[PDB]
């Protein structure tokens, strides 16, 4: 009945060959919903059994384009099939900014054969809730970003966590975070994380083999930023075991997991902090929506 | 035989049109020449190919747009910003039909406020969203001379408005030829029946052309729309049949250019089925005497004679 289908797996822009990039179809009450839009959203909603024209909304985390790359294709499509269904797409500050130039990029095309036809666009800031028919929704600022707080690229950035409540369920899908306070009070009690998750040195030692005039100072630099903007497997756990979530759905996964030894690897070390259900998700692993 | 990469053509998505399919990607190629990586065509889930294809975006010289509908370049954003994302560091060019340069702006565009956020840590420094990339506005008749290939872009009859009009002169649809060293490969792009393209194509080593079944197309148009009107349905039927290729054109167009081979791609509805495989090609076979292929998502054909 109610379902996620994690549609891309992949975390990060370096894309994979079994794990597509971040993309995910949450189907509630027969009515289809994006979270997150990486490329490739259109193909893999198809292949999951969905259709492109019952999409009737979108929510972005945050504004990098492993997350947004898909975005232009969704809504361009859309059109050109002259979908019927209105179409909002929440999410962070900017998000207006971006997809008005999904607009300006359809702009000649279109016109060759508006742009913005049946298209509503929403800004979530932390702390906003908004009641939809289908579930309530709740944003909040999270640790991706390290902005200062109170200034002003600590509004105008932001990259957001989502709570979805539905009638009777609610999952929450971290996006992409380091460890955060908020994010661990969002998911107090939930039925099911969602969550990101990152081998550090794994991504690092892969950024320097295709950079392999890197200085010592750049890669030690971007070890330490990223431990600061992602979860590492332990953290997910502390996560998980803090807010006392009922099952956990690892997604955004870098890098790239093709092995059992792998897959045995991160789930023994989650398991070090939280003793529950844990999944390593594929591309088009689809989740009961259901207590 | 598995030693030193080779020259090849990789129908990385061969869905006709802008209704997906499971199993047929959107509208997506890679042609692959003295170790460099183009694209030709850029619909959605274009890097999610190409990777799949052991192939990488960072690689990626030069895209070519044959025109600006949607199933043809609603990748090209992805491809763009994901590059600039790792900071992809060779120049890449994009080239397309008058409109290109507004439709890559645009792009740029999308970029802007997530780039300037960027990866969020105080003391970054701002670059550009348009960073690395050049845009070349082609029509009918130009040749590019690049040291991989010539490139020759024909105005093909995929629309039908009237010469010398303005909208003739601002939208075109391009069916290109690649000349390599040794090999000579021509990309149909969309087009209906076109005298243009049979000449582009003559003698052709290889075809990559698109074909369409226009009843069933139509029949999946109608259900998307199940109170589209009857004359409207009729409308379209007879557009199809001029700004596409039926199964049968197909086999004349290869027949009277004569090409040594024929490759089907952007082919629409997507096939499933052996015994659509079997009538298509046959209907194709009724007219070309030569090498028939009704291609697959990554299957890769060998620029070589
Ligand atoms: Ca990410
Ligand atoms: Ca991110
Ligand atoms: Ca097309
Ligand atoms: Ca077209
Ligand atoms: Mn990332």
């Amino acid at each position: 009945k109610d379902e996620w289908i994690t549609l891309g797996t992949m975390g990060g822009p370096i894309p994979h060959a079994t794990h597509s990039q971040p993309s995910n179809a949450l189907f509630v009450n027969g009515h289809t919903y994006i979270v997150d839009a990486g490329d490739g959203t259109v193909g893999q909603l198809t292949k999951a059994g969905l259709k492109t024209t019952d999409v009737d909304a979108v929510f972005i985390s945050h504004l990098h384009f492993d997350h947004t790359g898909g975005l232009p294709a969704l809504l361009s499509l859309r059109w050109q099939v002259n979908a019927g269904n209105e179409l909002t797409v929440y999410g962070p500050p900017g998000i207006k900014e971006t997809v008005d130039g999904i607009f300006a990029f359809m702009k000649y095309g279109a016109a060759g054969h508006p742009a913005n036809r049946k298209v509503n666009v929403v800004e979530l800031t932390d702390g906003d809730k908004v009641s939809l028919e289908d579930f309530t929704l709740t944003a909040v600022r999270n640790t991706h970003f390290s902005w200062p707080e109170g200034s002003d690229e600590w509004k105008k950035y932001q990259a957001l966590s989502f709570k979805f409540e539905l009638e009777d369920y609610t999952v929450v899908y971290t996006g992409d975070t380091g460890p955060s306070k908020a994010v661990e009070l969002l998911a107090k009690n939930a039925d099911m994380l969602i969550s990101e998750m990152m081998d550090v040195e794994h991504t690092v030692n892969l950024v320097k083999r295709a950079h392999p005039h890197m200085p010592a100072q750049a890669s030690k630099h971007l070890s330490q930023h990223l431990s600061t903007h992602h979860l590492t497997s332990g953290e997910v756990g502390q996560l998980a075991a803090n807010a006392n979530v009922k099952k956990v759905v690892i997604t955004h996964m870098a890098p790239g997991l093709t092995a059992p030894a792998e897959y045995k690897k991160y789930s023994n070390e989650i398991a070090a902090f939280y003793q529950g259900d844990i999944t390593l998700a594929n591309d088009l692993d689809r989740f009961l929506l259901q207590r």
